């Protein structure tokens, strides 16, 4: 069997039960590929009930988190049984706000070595529990998750999948990343690698498979400049070992591009793109294209980026931001299309030739005006509209002004 | 020798002379077919010297013009001596508007037959001057048309030429007209016709060639327009139901008929009227047939027989630059129809079950919505599309572009006069 065959088998069979409502945390279930061994799906359901359920700890390392720590363990310190803030010496506060108002929370120390994965790897080595999930600080645990967290280790255990677990993490944008292996068993096997983007491996060096659960997490300044500094130091470092990996080649490229250095990141990117050919971890390949993408539309760079987007497009077809990269290159094309046409109306309007309609050609005024205004074009509208030589047209134009002044300032009434 | 030669041969030589200077009062020059007898130029130059200058006499037909005469006959009254102003019996002031300030011009009476051109006769019987020119209530002559009228009246004495004249009449709309005909020598030689849309013709029923002079005339207008049109249709029917396949009148009516809002009857008209200036003569107006004819098959979004009278419009008429304006206007709307066709192949678009590797929330595509929108002026959209965005980032610079647009639009309507 396939697990996916025993959540469908358990759907009508045993919809009633228990292991059906807590395997259905488990989003990413027709990804599994292991065959689990049963022999009756009838005593799987009866024996689940039977079954323990593990204990979590709760895993946050600090540094200067005085503005945020508050609002993060509020989030979390009910969830649990056991959780270790591992503070690297702040300068501010943060340890004592920790102490009086969160008086069951751990608290350790350890000097900042320039390494996640030793920090992170700490607080796995002080940990008591049989599963641990990691959260930063500027992160907030959504109400939603009561008492579903141990659900989701009681399943894994169940049929023994081996699996780091990934939340979802939602940016204060909106956006929602699932790849996040924030939760993995706490049993000697699997520990954090990296100086920085780090993540966890089995330490056979790896790649476990990535439950994404249904579990959320949510957002709680220009400092992204800051933090971001601190980590190009370590991406950097990373990538010199392995200087042709197209992981490190898109994470360096990526945090080029956030210190405003574009140019150089285009480089990264387009050395990435060319080296996840034949390379397999291709987790990062797509974000790679969308970003090589991006910046080569923001420089008006049209041919190099048609031909990323047929890559992009071929290799991940169903992603929707190739439909994104196409609309943004029609509109361009109609820009053109409409300066060209706003240009043949001024070639128009200077030869010899008549007007049969308003000999001051001032007919064509309310053509060119409608059509620079379209184009964004203020600086040309409000000299054709002096060059008009009539009341009743400017009396024309200034009462369709308004309607617009007065429609956009209803639109922008109601947004913020 | 030809007219528009002899004034070769003043523009480069005789050139500061007083032949010269009331010659270029005539615009129209080079159309004057007609060859001329010359001694040598100097003779013809000093000839002119010891040649005469003409009388003018005004002429005016009024009915209910209380708000407009006065203005009028200010203009006219220290520029033609001997002016005759024929009064209908209108039943408002006005006369007596002419009695006050107006003392030496000649108000005569006349009972109305439906029949401009009677009126225009009962005020050529009167004249007595050697031209006349003629002018209505809601216009103005111009202040900068200072003597150089017998100046037209001498040069065109001088070589006897027949024709009638044309000064530039302004619409409202600041429009130029010259084909006015408003201006003729007093010889028994021409008369007006018509009961409306009166022009003046010659005894034979020809047409007298129209000199275009460097004359101007302008305007006083809210909604008299309708109860005008609504006059003239009735005389303009009668004069149709005589030829009723004469394109001219088939345009005039058709033109009225407009004018009263009865669009979609004015298009039968104009396109019978079209169909029928293919072969006729006087095809002065065909040109004001096709063009109103177009305009109005734009008004009704009616795009394809726009296209069909365009190019009959531009296999007669193609210096005109109003071609132009309706190939632009159709190349303009194929644009706005690209655009809300891609609007909804990108809303298409992000429903399907089709992730975005950017941004989960799609908030990028509903960016380019909302730019499209915005060009479309589709601001109802606008409004439901930027209440669904999660990033407050993009919601302050869509705050933000808004004002931009917003001040930018403020900012033009200031200084436009
Ligand atoms: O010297 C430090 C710096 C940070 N932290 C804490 O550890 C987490 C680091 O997160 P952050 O300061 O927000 O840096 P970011 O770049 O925003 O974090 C991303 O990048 C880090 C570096 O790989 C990852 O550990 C995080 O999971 C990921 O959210 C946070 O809880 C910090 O408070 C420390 O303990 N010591
Ligand atoms: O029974 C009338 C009505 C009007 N008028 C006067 O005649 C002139 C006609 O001008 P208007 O009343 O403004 O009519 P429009 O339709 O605006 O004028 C156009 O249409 C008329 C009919 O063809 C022409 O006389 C004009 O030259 C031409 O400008 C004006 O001075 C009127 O005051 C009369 O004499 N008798």
């Amino acid at each position: 069997m396939k697990l996916s065959d025993i959540y469908l088998e358990l759907k009508k069979g045993y919809a009633d039960s228990l292991l059906y409502s807590d395997l259905s945390l488990l989003v990413n279930i027709m990804e599994y590929e292991k065959d689990i061994d049963v022999m009756s799906i009838q005593s799987l359901v009866a024996g689940y009930e039977k079954s323990d359920t593990p204990t979590i700890t709760c895993g946050i390392i600090v540094y200067n988190e005085s503005k945020r720590i508050k609002k993060c363990l509020n989030s979390v310190k009910d969830d649990f049984n056991e959780i270790i803030v591992l503070d690297s010496y702040s300068t501010d506060d943060t340890v004592d706000i920790i102490k009086c108002d969160f008086p069951d929370v751990e608290i350790k120390y350890e000097k900042w070595k320039n390494d996640f994965s030793y920090a992170r790897n700490k607080i796995i080595e002080y940990a008591t529990s049989e599963w641990i999930y990691f959260i930063d600080a500027d992160n907030l645990y959504s109400k939603e998750n009561k008492g579903k967290i141990a659900k989701v280790a009681r399943v894994l255990e169940f049929f023994s999948i081996d699996c780091v677990v990934s939340p979802y993490i939602e940016e204060y944008t909106g956006h929602l990343y699932s790849d996040t292996r924030r939760m993995f068993r706490l049993n000697g096997k699997v520990k954090f690698h990296g100086k920085v983007h780090e993540e966890p491996m089995n330490y056979n060096h790896s790649l476990p498979f990535n439950f994404i659960v249904n579990l959320k997490v949510y957002h709680n300044e220009n400092n992204i400049k800051s933090k971001t500094r601190r980590n190009i130091n370590l991406t950097e470092e990373m990538l010199r070992l392995e200087p042709e990996n197209p992981k490190w080649l898109f994470f360096f490229g990526r945090e080029l591009h956030l210190l405003d250095k574009d140019e150089e990141a285009i480089d990264y990117l387009k050395k990435s793109i060319n080296n996840y050919k034949k390379f397999n971890d291709q987790r990062h390949f797509i974000d790679a294209l969308v970003l090589l993408c991006t910046l080569l539309l923001q420089r008006n760079n049209y041919v190099d980026l048609t031909l990323y987007l047929d890559i992009l497009e071929t290799e991940y077809p169903r992603c929707v931001d190739v439909d994104y990269f196409r609309s943004a290159i029609l509109l361009v094309d109609m820009q053109n299309k409409l300066t060209s046409l706003s240009n043949m109306i001024d070639e128009a309007l200077t030869d010899e030739r008549y007007s049969a309609i308003n000999t001051t050609k001032d007919h064509f005024k309310r053509i060119l005006i409608s059509l620079n205004i379209q184009l964004e074009n203020w600086e040309r509208v409000k000299e054709i509209s002096g060059e008009i030589k009539n009341d009743n047209m400017k009396k024309e134009i200034k009462q369709y002004l308004a309607n617009s002044l007065h429609n956009i300032e209803h639109v922008l009434k109601g947004i913020e």
